[PDB]
């Protein structure tokens, strides 16, 4: 149960949350090996955000799961994301950063896993 | 000095947050075994989310404490935290994350803990 | 590449946002010992919170720092950032958290460090 929460200095629409959605789907599946509908993803366009001296646009992304990484998967998630957030925001590499986080519990429905 | 911040995909009124709030103090207190007004709780509602297949009502709530929980503690946090965002939200127990971190350090007052 | 998100109840303006990078990239450079370029800062004002029995102003800073940090560094920072954020927003020092991670990866560029 990965959580991918998705900051950008940039408006958001349907269009690019749809877009960006099923991109993650995608690297939960077949990079992270884990089901594409447990993976919970939150949007929050049009942060205020300053980086290399500027506001101008800019992303961050985190993402969590439980239970840590397989030894090549950051590197093919930050390398998806970060392309899928260049195509859909317009947001250049050197303004992307992915943080890489694991929580010590999960729960969902009530339980912990 | 635990942060509680939840994200829910649904508005949030005053009556939800005051009802969230005396939740979350009631379990800081009883279930974490600290004072309840060294809980800090940051609300995020209508936040656009993914789950699932869908953009249907959905929350993710991120618990953070310093020095880690008790053995039985998350199973109590996740199972009073899930039936108040299903009483307050309206929000399913299948659309409800909450997961666990656990700061390195901790500043309150200018100090660090 | 420290990311630092700034949470607070109160309303940031240009002016205070500005104030607040200035000192973070500060304290990046001269506490943290890296580029002042490469922290990423978000700001989320307005954000409805909860805090030692009431809603009045207040702040929750997270710093998150791949490779942790040195011995002295987060008392350094949380006595700087504190009084930055009392002067630049009027909130009180015993109503301002900043709590510290570190991320398992971190990726920039495309690439993973």
């Amino acid at each position: 149960m990965p959580v991918i929460q998705t900051f950008v200095s940039t408006p958001l629409d349907h269009h690019k949350r749809e877009n960006l959605a099923q991109v993650y789907r995608a690297v939960t599946r077949d990079v992270l090996g884990k089901p594409e509908d447990l993976v919970m993803m939150t949007f929050h366009d049009s942060t205020p955000m300053h980086f290399f001296g500027s506001t101008d646009p800019v992303a961050c992304v985190r993402v969590e799961a439980l239970g840590g990484y397989g030894p090549s998967e950051p590197e093919k998630v930050t390398s998806i994301v970060t392309a899928a957030i260049t195509k859909e925001c317009g947001i250049v590499a050197d303004r992307i950063f992915v943080l890489y986080f694991s929580p010590l519990h999960c729960g969902w429905n009530g339980t912990n896993f």
